[PDB]
């Protein structure tokens, strides 16, 4: 009971489209990582590639903190990512909608952290030639905000390097290498926008 | 807080069916512009065409407006674009339904402008023949309201030239050139005029 | 300020499961007319060909009507289809579901004559074969109400004539005639007349 | 305006996730009829075959009744079948989710009578062999509730020929015969009997 | 009407995000089984198989617990999948979203315990290098909750066994063997221990 009076309290006044800072001045830095598990298919005679990876988000949400000790112990909830603000990160080059493969669900710490990890297959543009070699090909596409600026969200990675423990071993394609690394850029904006260039090197296996 | 009560202030008597003009006599102007990223597909079977772009959107919304200071400063809100009132612009010869790339997601300033940029696939009607040519082939969309007249929707492009400097380096197809201008026309169904964008593509294999 | 207290008066108590009539033993009459923008393609393995054209229909809605003088001289509304009674046209032969290619909205003016013209997408079940002759082929697809009796939805054409005016010039397909035809039908099951509007084209590769 | 009135209280309320009996003891009987109108598509590479038809559905809901008198004559009401209580009547052998070619619209009577007739698009498990001789292939495939036992619903039909009347008559396939026939069925999941009807359909090209 | 008035009481202040557990400390055990129905296609240029089955799940639901005599003896309700709290159970290794084949209603009995059989098209990561030899090729994919740890949801089987007694005789690939098996995985996100049921499948060309 302490959970679901917990979750009625939490989102009585909550609004999904406001960044959850204390002070609007200040951004919301978000964690980002990917998981590759698989490159299903290199599509030369479109250039699109099609990848499954999951893709780790974590940020602070300044109003969804509580005391345990008011309710029961409850440490962590599990919300639908539909009713919070979440950052709009998206592929700036894919072909088609991304598919998702996962429950969307974030998991919310008391402290406010928010952990959401969702599965995807995105299509983006690709021209694989060099992949039926043995140097392989490369591709890249950048993830970002579409409507918040650097003063706004900010993105950042552990590291630059991109998970590969659970690439699928009997993929069509071999991977090797792959590198998330942040990117920033100026424009008529007197503001910094922020990408993660994802970079992928594979070859038929 | 600031943000949070502002959005409630705002939102409390909106409605996303009624145009957002101080008098209704008055008419919403929009201005359109497209950036194309990428011919992904052209299948001479069926003479479709798919285009990947966005497209930018600006207006006014009347009822949309405030004063920072009242707010803690908060210059500009971010609403889900399906709770406000948009332009329901809509590609004249599509022949699928558009397919949404990007999260539908209105940028909002405290005079009341409206930015709303969607990018977009879209299959349209378009004979490629002659894209194996130097010549290359030529096609056209147009872009307009589907159920306001020109007296309750205006279009306004910044330019007639297409914006192509994200446009897909490696690409299959080579632009030669990519025009967007404003048109008039009647059609049957309706007395009044309605204006649509036409967006004129000429490409070639590369 | 005006059209937002028009509608939300008017959608206070209405229900978009109720026929829009005085009394119930009154019928609504739909008028229904199509402009066929192109066939995309006709499929010899499976016989199915895929149509994209739009759909006028006009009916009156007798509850959405009101003085434009009481409420700042607003002619018309436009609500989102699924907001009102909307008559549940249907084609009988389908094969796949209709595609959506235009927003659902109504149009609505102030003595309750409400427009709807939607843009679609659709497959049925058609034979190609002779389509590459110079006769060419021959296919008809049934529009109608699909739980309405003829005495509860009547259907009618403006003509028997489509409107192939817009139809897409450098289709795969020639059309060489289409008409659209009020049938009405009747079945032992039923003392109440049913009622259809027959699309026939004529058609063959260019 | 009296129709208005009289589904407000019919639905002021009432459940659609409540099977509509008096009795709970009781159970709701439930008459299938198919109408064949098209085998679209055979696949012999994967051994799915695509099928356009109208289902015919029929029940009595208790809880929707009135007198035509107390609502100016009003004699029948049309209503989503998503408000109403419906039985879940699903393909067993199915390879896709089913398509709805049709409004989703019921028909219920003042006597509490419903009638729902979706037609269908459906790819389904049929082994296509032999549809290129003289004798044809065979296949076939159940419909009944997913969840609900026999003793919960029943189902029954008018007759075991299935409706051809309405069959495309330049079809690539055509119908040598076909036939919808009521069985009983135990799953390994429960111990109750499940109803089904059997949808046998022999064709050639 | 008993019924109905159970449902009401039951679902007035529940929640389908909170776990439904007594205690926040206890875990909620769900019983997994599958029971394979068909391989309907394997693609050896992607590396995908298309997979139909159904699955069971059971647990049971502390809140939804009543007294068939405080109800006229109702013992058992059905409601949709959507409307209570369910286990996130989600395979692994799928490269498209999962197809869903069956209603999704759960069967609830007074005791609490629910039992929901979603059926389902599946793509998941497979290499089918030797199915068109005698040993055939093996594939495996992985199911378990996506978010919650060992410590929330624990999964268990009845039988290794995988029931394939209802698989359609006549597919293009036969069955050899099939099993489905509980491990215990760990991740470097979280610090928790992960239950997963994976569900190895040995088939060939028939
Ligand atoms: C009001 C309405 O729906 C329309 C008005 C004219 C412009 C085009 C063609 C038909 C449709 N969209
Ligand atoms: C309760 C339930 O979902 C079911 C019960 C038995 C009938 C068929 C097979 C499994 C599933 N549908
Ligand atoms: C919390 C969450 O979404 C997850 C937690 C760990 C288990 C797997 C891997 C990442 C994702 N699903």
């Amino acid at each position: 009971e302490h959970e679901t009076r917990l979750v009625a309290k939490l989102f009585k006044d909550y609004s999904s489209v406001v960044r959850p800072v204390e002070d609007h001045r200040q951004v919301v830095e978000v964690t980002l990582g990917f998981t590759l598990q698989d490159i299903v298919k290199a599509d030369s005679s479109t250039n699109e590639v099609d990848l499954v990876y999951y893709e780790q988000q974590r940020w602070v949400d300044y109003n969804l903190k509580w005391n345990p000790d008011d309710y029961g112990g409850v440490k962590k909830i599990h919300i639908p990512a539909a009713d919070i603000w979440t950052p709009d990160i998206t592929a700036y080059s894919s072909t088609r909608p991304v598919q998702v493969l996962s429950p969307q669900i974030a998991v919310v710490t008391h402290d406010g952290s928010v952990m959401f990890i969702p599965a995807q297959r995105l299509s983006f543009m690709c021209d694989p030639t060099g992949v039926d070699s043995e140097e392989g090909a490369t591709c890249a596409v950048k993830f970002g905000s579409w409507v918040y600026s650097g003063f706004e969200i900010d993105l950042k990675t552990d590291t630059d390097q991109v998970d590969l423990s659970s690439y699928y071993a009997s993929s069509k394609y071999e991977i090797l290498s792959a590198t998330q690394t942040r990117q920033v850029q100026h424009y008529c904006c007197p503001e910094p926008y922020i990408d993660v260039n994802l970079v992928v090197k594979f070859r038929e296996r």
